């Protein structure tokens, strides 16, 4: 089966899926991110970052205080699964991780964690 993802990120704060499978023979995974808008990084950046369901208000909340330059996540942050890094208009960015890291029936929320997107940018990820 295949095993990546294509996302987009825009000016709108939409990402272009709100769901995500892996299927469960894949060994790694590809998330490959871009950005069609016009905005720029520093007033509309996008990244997108994997946790547990249960962990997404906290990755998120410490992630916006850490600032731009950390990408918007807190340094060494043990409840990040995975993510690619924070880009603007015009860029993109791909990121692949191990399968290993998801549990077959657990409940995982992509999202990203520039300020205030969190709530408008987010989805399930699945393994099935
Ligand atoms: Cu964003």
């Amino acid at each position: 089966a295949e095993c990546s993802v294509d996302i987009q990120g825009n000016d709108q704060m939409q990402f272009n899926t709100n769901a995500i499978t892996v299927d469960k023979s894949c060994k790694q995974f590809t998330i490959n991110l871009s950005h069609p808008g016009n905005l720029p990084k520093n007033v509309m950046g996008h990244n997108w970052v994997l946790s547990t369901a249960a962990d997404m208000q906290g990755v998120v909340t410490d992630g916006m205080a850490s600032g731009l330059d950390k990408d918007y996540l807190k340094p060494d942050d043990s409840r990040v699964i995975a993510h690619t890094k924070l880009i603007g208009s015009g860029e993109k960015d791909s990121i692949t991780f191990d399968v290993s890291k998801l549990k077959e029936g657990e409940q995982y929320m992509f999202f990203c964690t520039f300020p205030g997107h969190s709530a408008l940018m987010k989805g399930t990820l699945t393994l099935k």
